[PDB]
């Protein structure tokens, strides 16, 4: 029965705990179950949404900081369960919407506009003073994770999205990812990821998430192939131009010099796949070194 | 053996109108005042314990017109960097944060090994379970709430002793030469240092001569009680209630070390 | 089940009535049951509580204005039931705490500090937008009421306490005392209480609650031995120095001259046992008269 | 409720090479340090007790080449003049004195009523059983022995609080307004007073300005430690080890009360 | 107990206990954190590349935590930085000659550190196999594979006098 | 597992004709000779133990014409400063001091955890229960008595190994590279250092070249036996009988370290 009576309380709120994990034989596979909390959102007291599109793949920390530690021993997966809840922790004296719907094709520009968003399944935004959930029709093909690069389409379903458009004031809420995975084929390896340039050449030769291109006129390139919040840490020698700037990026944290021989660090929070950050040092490629951990 | 039961109120929290939590991780051991100001006075006669009951409640004393979260979950391994990030936090049992306009509780699976308290130092792992944590991330405005520690302890083996304590500075040097609980460092640009090595509620009492700058201020501290001048030659007093180990308090007097004297009793 | 869902309403409130009383044979005793409303509290938009500690004894009006009228015929009691509720009559748009826990040893300084408070049973403070109760393990010894003075320990359990620390704005709530007493031994007598000084000496010779000492350098003393809100009324002749001043006191109401031969009045609201008030008239003791009713 | 067990060593005795005993009567209550320096630290959180076990032994550490007696028997009514005379003593249970070259014990029929400790004053009878006693009459030479109190207590009702400590004089008046153990009276003809209300070894530390007469002298006292000037504007310190309740120490500075400040921590 | 000849197939087993011991997100003490190291000797003269072994096991990993890496540990001219999971402690012995250590045991993959490529680098002493494919560097890059022996075996550089440098990361493997 | 039973005589005490005790605190672990000179020879083949029986008796071998006390009580937490003061001592179980003219015993509640001995270092808490203590305060004259350790051990897990011993200095450096019991430090202003890490009676034998300053002197030591030159190129020998762990002996030869060689056998 909807009808009559409704209590839109001043305040509503939920109480979520701390998911402790569960697992299976050999047959030719292992498994999992969710419990992650994928970044939030932040007001929007504006008239056009604004998205944080976050990418989904067994290893893309910006979407799994606790499970990207058991895919360094396998390669391929599943999904059987996975949903995102807008926990709800902010009174009703605040409002708007909090779009939230996934698109298999986890990579492509979010639109720019709503209708655009409000036309791509997922479905389900609601107001910020309530508790909603989100679910996804998961398939059944033995897909591979990225010990790189590839193509953002043959290796992972598609990124997630989230927008929220409002103006009444607050720090809306939070979400995670309800899931259960299948990690076939026994492998084992990986890291940063550490990737050095040798005056003649480079070196990404130990698990990816970014490709480092440069655009001539030295101004350079510092990229991604994966999606989530990260912990950079790295590289150095002739601390030139700059460093660690960013452009199609999420939050940046640099606690370095410049360096002309120094050290550096940053935390990204990306958007949809492939967002970029860059230095500035001369003309033609040799440098120093770096390591990019997902987190 | 003897026993106990909780009733402490371990420091609060303070807004966070920001998008990344921020933690006060407080350490747990029969003697770490920064987590027991009323029971760190009956472990100076024993050495080893229990726990059979202990939970932390977010008392709830702040309207709903305020919101966010107030993470709060313990990790046996009471020592190691909190992360930096949530998920990180939101992946370590404890579990349980809720909003600030409600009343929540927290509980911990307690073991059963005859562990020893710290008449020091040691190693932060073989002497105490692990520290507690608490974060809160929000932006709507308030002074959230408060918590304590529901518990019941076991203090075997009859011992007896401890302190920090009278420790004087002699113009050339100092003098801590009669049982500790605090180390007195200074940070140049005289602004100074007045510290702890122990944990519980205390009764300060002390020190003096050129009553300068200030005195008895405090920072990573529990309740303060100063009933002094300043003094430029006076007398002073305070009661701490600490948090986890090593919380600090300080004076302010010049430039380069000589002064007067002090004595720090535990209580 | 705690979990999921919670409604911290804008407003919550209760509806209490008007306790009409109930009573037993001879055996060697009578009985009772509560219904009193012991003083409130008042904001505290500050960071340190602040207490109204109120004393408990069959006759201490500042804790019984309707039962201190049937202990003028007995001497000794019981308690079998007694609890204090924070009625709850103030919306949630307000908050903080309202400590409220009794300590047998009904007399001794409240602390100064919380932890101090938050370490003494009672237990139970909650926020001001809710309805809480409080209860006390009552004993079983034939204790005597005060047709005075005594010692605050052998005559009454201990005072009650109440603090509240907050800053969001309101006139919190109210409480009483759920109880059931035992008044053995048939006696009968009392009043003020009226206590006159005769130029050579005084006169407290008709039921107490205060002891009148003076501190030389005439500045004087006007005291308590009991606890609750009172109605003073009294004394006079050479309206000197002052009169009716107060120090470790609760609310004061003076509607007198000074008097140099006048009349006076005040209402106290004490704190824990023994709070003091005073006059000011010369040097060495003779005066006039007074009467102190509990209320 | 909680509980305990003894281990204290309550003051000794000292020769008596005389023909009339001479008593040190020491009072018993969960909080009376002059009879508990290690347990008067866990009754600041409760109020009421028990006793189930408690006996005093004359440890025996002095050769037989010495002799006399060492009376030692408790009297519920822990307060009233000791007599003056033996028979008087030798008529009040307890019973049991023996010679100083042997090892004796003493025991007490303990009751069973929920009695309250003193967050004061009261009446010495409704709050504590009664004081203990000890005499010794002899003449052959020695520093007899020592004793303690074998016990096991019950501390009901959860409370929590107390103290005595920083206490300043303001030219017009003073200031003890933050937990006691001593009362500072003066006896005219300025010669002064520096006292106790509590019992145990302490760490003084304090007070100052016109460093007169003296300072820190002592009389019905235990060990003294002064590491000050005099001061005429200085700083000072001492460690007491008292005897039974209320032992006194004093300064010497003029005529009529204003001074400086001090703080007395128990330890 | 149990050595045998190299032309046969033997096994080895260990009485395992039952106490909730902690792994090393460092350092500690090699005794309260792990049972004890294993051993293996072989004494012969007739010629061959004997055989191989593993570790038959079944573990219990309580308490849900989560974190770690190298392990990456940088020195900041004023101070250092091991602040992300250990296996070695880097002390120096004055007269600069230095220290490059372990707190853990197994074959590793070093990889790291740099700036003023001095003295040397990557030398080793109470060590297992070394693999350095660096300069020296006076600003370069380096690498090595250890195979240790029992706990705490050491390796070292050589660069001046008083501590500031560059950075490094030590992965276990 | 294997087992054992006591019979050791752990160092004595020596007068104290003074008013503050004074302690010899001796540490307990299957291998700490300063507490086992006959059983620290069968723990070089195992690692872990028990205790099921262990008590210390004050044998009593000194007339009553002497007196005082001989405190003697163990504290699990076998490591931490003894106090400084009695009450402090007289508050830590053990219990039991008596006079020197009598025969007393001491006993300890022993546990039941598979603890490990020290093929080092560690932490003094996770490897051994705690040290023992002994004080005696008196003034009447004598060489009080002696004690041992009544025990029965459990040495699980079959191991086997250990030592300290021959340790040479090579002009550039030294050489202890074949089992210890002593560490040889020097204190500048050449006056030097010749030490222990183990406890029991030993047979030194050793070292040489420029027979300088002296040699084989001793300080916190037990009996010395030197049957050498000086040597300026000679040979030497001594028998120690130590006290508690780490007692020291020394030479005297110049300025800056190179010498000759030595070997220290335990015995």
């Amino acid at each position: 029965q909807k009808v009559t009576r409704l209590s839109a309380p001043v305040a509503l709120a939920y109480r979520e705990v701390s998911t402790q994990p569960r697992v299976s034989t050999a047959r030719d596979g292992i498994t999992r179950s969710g419990s992650e909390l994928i970044t939030t959102l932040k007001k929007n007291t504006d008239t056009e949404p604004k998205y944080t599109t976050a990418v989904l793949n067994p290893s893309e920390p910006g979407t799994f900081n606790q499970l990207i530690k058991e895919a360094a021993q396998y390669e391929k997966y599943r999904f059987t369960s996975l949903r995102f809840r807008y926990s709800p922790m902010s009174p009703s004296t605040t409002g708007g919407k909090v779009a939230l719907a996934f698109d298999r094709d986890a990579a492509k520009p979010p639109p720019n506009d709503l209708a655009s968003l409000y036309n791509i399944e997922g479905c389900v935004s609601s107001v910020p003073w309530t508790g909603f959930i989100l679910t996804v029709p998961t398939d059944s093909t033995d897909r591979f994770v990225a010990d790189g690069i590839s193509d953002p389409k043959l290796v992972d379903f598609g990124k997630l999205i989230m927008a929220t458009y409002g103006q009444g004031a607050a720090q809306l809420g939070e979400v995670r990812v309800e899931y259960t995975v299948q990690l076939k084929n026994r492998t084992g390896s990986t890291s940063a990821q550490i990737g050095d340039f040798a005056g003649v050449k480079d070196g990404p030769r130990l698990v990816s998430w970014s490709k480092t291109k440069g655009t001539a006129g030295w101004e350079h390139d510092c990229h991604f192939l994966g999606t989530g919040n990260f912990s950079l840490t790295l590289f150095y020698e002739k601390a030139p131009v700059s460093g660690l700037e960013n452009a199609d990026a999420s939050d940046f944290s640099v606690l370095g010099e410049a360096a002309a021989g120094s050290v550096q660090w940053a935390g990204v929070k990306v958007a949809e796949r492939g967002q970029g950050v860059k230095m500035v040092t001369t003309e033609e490629q040799p440098k120093g070194k770096w390591q990019a951990l997902r987190i």
